[PDB]
């Protein structure tokens, strides 16, 4: 016997983004449980908050009749899947909550933003980051912001000595062929990103490529995340599982999905303090507070 609830919220950010808006499933069959989130991110997303909500509150009323069909609009097709993993007890609660910090005990690894402003400020960073601590390994994150000349002004101020401690640099430039050409002349290791959820990517062997970034709630389900997974795995490359900035609730599935997928793979979940509240569940040793599913807003 189905049942199902739906909750909508939004969480104070610490003008860009002053709220983080989202959703909640909780799928209910028998005596298990499901939950799910669903929080699409302006400016990263294609489908709207409010376009998420209608597809999946219609989703759910298709559950409850016996149909399977998963949507396949992203943050839909990736909560709906969370939920429908945990009612049959697949996704294990083992979990990886290493960090690797942002900003700007086992093997050490930060995480820094590059390509906000001028190339020179972050290679000065990494350059700075890589000298003070000689076994930090760094994950730099580009988001396409790179012709190739500012992709060569920022490797101009990195220690070539130091570039092989640079685990990847994420989509450095605009056009593949640039960031391919800017790995294979500044020897330093690139991941793609938002290349895996343009149409037509292909898992390819490349010269310099090494990791690749999968943010699940802008990819859809966990078994298309998995997929993506294996053929990285199959390549040799290094798969992340990332945060499209979600509610503790979704980072902690996150954790969970990384320790199960991707299992000395340490995920791309700090962004938690982004944040003012947790809610539903907690991550440990953050001590924000925790909203609680009683003072939550139901739709269903």
């Amino acid at each position: 016997m189905r049942s199902a609830q739906v909750y909508r919220w939004q969480i104070p950010m610490d003008r860009r983004l002053k709220t983080r808006d989202g959703l909640y499933v909780c799928l209910r069959e028998g005596e298990r449980e499901g939950w799910g989130e669903i929080s699409p991110l302006p400016g990263f997303s294609q489908e709207t908050w409010e376009e998420a909500q209608s597809v999946l509150l219609a989703w759910v009323n298709n559950w409850l009749a016996g149909d399977c069909e998963l949507p396949q609009m992203p943050s839909v097709a990736f909560g709906v899947s969370c939920a429908l993993a945990e009612l049959t007890d697949t996704l294990p609660q083992a979990a990886n909550y290493r960090a690797a910090p942002l900003c700007n005990p086992g093997e050490k690894v930060a995480k820094v933003k590059v390509g906000l402003y001028e190339a020179v400020r972050d290679g000065m960073v990494v350059n700075l980051l890589l000298e003070a601590i000689p076994d930090l390994h760094l994950r730099l994150d580009a988001n396409r912001a790179w012709t190739p000349l500012k992709g060569q002004q920022f490797a101009k101020y990195v220690n070539p000595d130091y570039r092989d401690r640079i685990a990847f640099l994420a989509e450095p430039c605009k056009t593949r062929d640039d960031s391919r050409a800017f790995a294979r002349e500044t020897g330093i290791a690139i991941a793609w990103d938002e290349s895996l959820r343009e149409p037509d990517f292909a898992f390819v062997a490349e010269e310099g490529v090494r990791a690749v970034v999968i943010k699940p709630t802008l990819t859809g389900s966990l078994e298309k995340v998995r997929e993506q997974v294996q053929a990285a795995h199959a390549l040799g490359l290094t798969a992340v599982i990332s945060s499209s900035i979600e509610s503790s609730l979704g980072l902690t599935q996150l954790a969970r999905i990384a320790a199960w997928l991707t299992p000395d793979t340490i995920p791309g979940l700090d962004t938690l303090d982004l944040m003012q509240a947790q809610q539903v569940r907690r991550w440990p040793g953050s001590t924000l507070p925790v909203v609680e599913v009683d003072a939550l807003e139901r739709l269903l």
